[PDB]
């Protein structure tokens, strides 16, 4: 209980009744207290903030950043970069209520590798005068370190000045993992890597991944940041390819530490039609996300890339209480026929929530959001100061969410998804219905909406508190209490690793905001998860204990 | 606009009221209403939270600090130690509602240089095989930089290994300098000036030469605030060791405005437990921040500032009741009056600052984390909730004022800078403020003080509310701004040495902080300074 704690418990609990009586509609707030609805992030509303976002870390690496009255200047060395990603993850978390997220980590800080091997190739010529001006540009397959037991001749201050690199990017990753990890008030950070096939990126790839195997002090598992492993056929999945000593090191650290997670590049829906393998900015048109199973990857009016776009706001949905409130009815085929006419009004009442606070979150001023309405987003740097941020805005994403497919999935049919196979019919229908409704509304609003499967990071027991308190105690529903996740194959129902893959794969493919595949328990063990990850279409999985 | 900037402002406004209709008292809060007391950081009442310290940086830099989750191990390099510095500085300004500070900077900071050249000593042994073994003891004049045109054998070596380090240092300066200057959305200071070791001049050196450069396209920096302590037989005269960085000091305050100046021999800054060959001789000697607070002496315990600090401090209101007593036209009742509507106030001060030191106890060590483990004097004894009671008596209190010339002119009509009556009156009123001082610390158990309050948060609140109610009256409700504790009004045409020798008496008798102000080459700073030692002054500032 620090005074910081204090301090943000009195401003959350004086700015939700005020949000609500009158910044809301009366249709949409009346179900935000019936159970259907949970606005996310209510206490941030009057701030007209965004919820996360990707850094386009090459516009502050090249030319520095003024906020304030701080200003600086262009980085020149693996430390100094590698800390300046740390104050732009830092600084924009003050600004946005959400994460924060630092797509193609490999790629950003690749070159920073390379000036920092310049300063040293040319401090080793000031010692011993030698016109060493070729290794400025001297292809290296990798940076790699080994005795320097035996050597007479350029190669050993050669490979020396590769073997005292790697410890100063050692040291920096190092570093990096205990700064975002020292939560000193009251910072959600994720990172991805693995797509990159040169020597810089492959060394920044390595010097993380021993450093989330040892641990942060006298051996202890680090929480944050968290970690994202992309795999892609071509690259690092097949024996055959570039990167796949690099993904058979990730599943030994994964046996220890779990960490890090797994994202599925195929996917079937995560491909673009402008990806070539000779690129220098190939990492465009790549799926990136965060921790919090968040996607932003279509557009319906620009290019199809992640990078400087993110979030504005999404919601929660009580699928449960729907199909509680269906009972009695002793037909099954007008119980499942009003389910669905349940279901239309919350979604076409959830769009006009979102709607309503697009425009709350314009008419602002670029001057709100320092370094992230100048540097951080994708229409910025054509705007004054002041005026009115409204043309940057409309490349945002909306998301709508729900929770406890298995509780719903008894109340109409008396089994769940995971012992019967009439139960698992039904659910793909409820779920591919929602999808459909986006559509329309995307173009009624002009906008971009999604479906989410919710992280229920903050919403763990709070409908099912309240439906105790309303209908009772029903045998199989309201029993067990923490209403399961998504649409997972509950965690008291026996099932096997391959059982458990079968059912939840169909669902990734309708849910576009996020989804997420857990299994609870050697190195063959976590290898074999990401096995079934190809064999159907997932996107995205974790394995943890 | 920023979203924490208007979190903050609800905090503010949902907690200050609170405060005053469910945590004080009725005779504190008359007054707080009443344009007579004016509580500094009503807000963070509740939270039981002290207001400033000044970090123990050994203790965290030989064994790691474990807050949270978060666990760390002894640092062994420059770098990693001006890191940890930083990461002290910003966590614990989560827990107090006031500024942080580092005293002995060089002296805390001296080792890793040693550290940080051994290493690279090692390192160049690498590449050449070279038994070097007698460079980690060699003792060293200074780190100083020059060019590498022209020496062989195993000195350029030897002296590029120390012409590395420099470069490390500076590096680090540069960052320590501008992360302490970047607002994500914290007061910060360093005391230096007294070590005279190769490390500590070297860590002097390379900071004071990159608070001139400044930050970005050389723009001058806000932060963090940089102190000089002065001290005969070390850094004053030419002949002292450290004369050179003195003047260095000098040309960069002539166009940056930064450091200040403290002066450490000032009679009442004086420890008898002081000698020039103590490895831990930093204990004893005074250092502020840029609050003006004063931490020294200790009533039931040994004369340190380290570890140490403010729990609370209240500013009065000697304007008003000077105010309140005209009318009257004898002279000698107009002034007496005044000490006796001044002892009733300085009494409902002392008893809001007791009732405060009440409700700040009971709390938990589990509150601040780090603090009441690493941080404070009693510390590193405590169970986890052993409800923290023994290590809070050895905090300070304070009571301060504001506008003594506007009071100055309210009984006899001249201000204390166009008068000589006038400059005894005001002699008396604060000497007043210190026997009752001492007379609350013996009563309450505590340790009480007096202090010039910096006014950064009460420029005109009071100005207003006396126009509001009086009027407009010549002299007094005519200008706006209060003048500051003691000065010299600014719109009066005064030379420096005048304006030195009305306001130096001032300083003995405010134990808790001052402050003299110069507004505009080093030649006018040494001036400056030379005025400062002529006369006991303490703390001294130049800038236009
Ligand atoms: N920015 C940071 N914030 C918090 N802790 C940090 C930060 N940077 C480093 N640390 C931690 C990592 C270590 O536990 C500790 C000391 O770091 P360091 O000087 O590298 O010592 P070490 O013993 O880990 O190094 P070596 O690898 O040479 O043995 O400080
Ligand atoms: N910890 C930090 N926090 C915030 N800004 C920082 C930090 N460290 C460095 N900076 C800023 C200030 C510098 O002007 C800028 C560039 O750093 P740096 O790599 O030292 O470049 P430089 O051009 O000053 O170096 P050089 O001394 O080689 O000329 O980064
Ligand atoms: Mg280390
Ligand atoms: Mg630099």
């Amino acid at each position: 209980d620090t005074p910081a704690g204090m301090m943000m418990k009195f401003a959350s609990e004086t700015t939700k009744p005020f949000v609500d009586d009158y910044l809301l509609s009366e249709d949409v707030r009346d179900a935000v207290m019936h159970n259907y609805i949970h606005i996310h992030d209510k206490d941030y509303y009057p701030t007209k903030s965004l919820t996360c976002v990707q850094h386009p870390l090459d516009v502050i690496l090249n030319h520095g950043f003024t906020a304030g009255h701080g200003s600086s200047r262009p980085a020149k060395r693996i430390e100094t970069a590698a800390v300046l990603a740390c104050i732009s993850l830092e600084t924009c978390q003050n600004e946005m209520h959400g994460g924060q997220a630092i797509p193609a980590f490999d790629f950003y800080l690749a070159p920073y590798v390379r000036m920092s091997y310049q300063e040293e190739v040319k401090n080793l010529e000031k010692l011993t005068g030698e016109d060493l001006s070729n290794l400025y540009d001297a292809p290296i397959d990798d940076y790699i370190e080994k005795p320097l037991d035996g050597l007479q001749g350029r190669e050993r201050l050669e490979q020396h000045a590769i073997n005292k690199t790697v410890n100063r990017v050692h040291q920096a990753m190092e570093a990096f993992i205990h700064n975002m990890n020292t939560i000193h008030s009251r910072v959600f950070s994720s990172i991805n890597y693995g797509t990159d096939t040169s020597a810089e990126g492959r060394c920044i790839m390595r010097e993380i991944l021993q450093s989330t195997y040892q641990g942060v002090g006298n051996g202890e598992t680090a929480i944050f940041p968290i970690q994202i492993w992309k795999k892609k056929r071509g690259v690092n999945y097949l024996p055959e390819d570039r990167n796949y000593d690099l993904y058979k090191l990730a599943c030994k650290v994964t046996a220890r530490r779990f960490f890090p997670n797994f994202l599925n590049l195929d996917a079937t829906f995560n491909q673009n039609e402008k990806w070539r393998a000779d690129d220098p900015e190939r990492y465009k048109w790549e799926i990136a996300t965060m921790g919090c199973r968040t996607r932003v990857f279509e557009d319906r009016w620009g290019e199809k890339t992640s990078i400087a776009r993110g979030n504005l706001s999404f919601s929660t949905i009580n699928i449960v209480k729907l199909a509680i409130e269906c009972m009695g009815i002793e037909n099954e085929k007008q119980r499942i026929d009003m389910f669905f006419a349940k279901l239309d009004n919350i979604l076409d009442i959830t769009a006009k929530q979102l709607d309503e606070r697009f425009q709350f979150q314009k008419t602002a001023m670029a001057k709100q959001f320092p370094l992230l309405m100048k540097y951080l987003w994708v229409g910025a740097e054509n705007l004054k100061p002041e005026e009115t941020i409204e043309s940057v805005i409309n490349h945002g994403t909306l998301g709508i969410g729900f929770i406890g497919l298995a509780e719903c999935l008894v109340a109409l049919i008396g089994k769940h998804h995971g012992e019967s196979e009439k139960a698992q019919e039904l659910g793909l229908k409820i779920i591919t219905y929602m999808r459909d409704r986006a559509n329309e509304f995307s173009e009624q609003y002009h906008h971009n909406y999604s479906i989410l499967a919710t992280p229920a990071e903050g919403l763990s027991g709070k409908f099912t508190k309240k439906d105790r308190k309303q209908f009772g105690v029903i045998p199989g529903v309201t029993d067990r209490d923490y209403y399961t996740n998504s649409n997972h194959v509950p965690v008291y129902y026996k099932c096997t690793a391959l059982k458990k893959a079968q059912i939840e794969a169909p669902y990734h493919d309708l849910t576009r905001g996020g989804h997420i595949f857990y299994v609870e328990i050697n190195p063959s063990v976590i290898e074999s998860v990401v096995d079934m990850m190809d064999k159907y279409n997932m996107g995205y999985g974790s394995v943890n204990h």
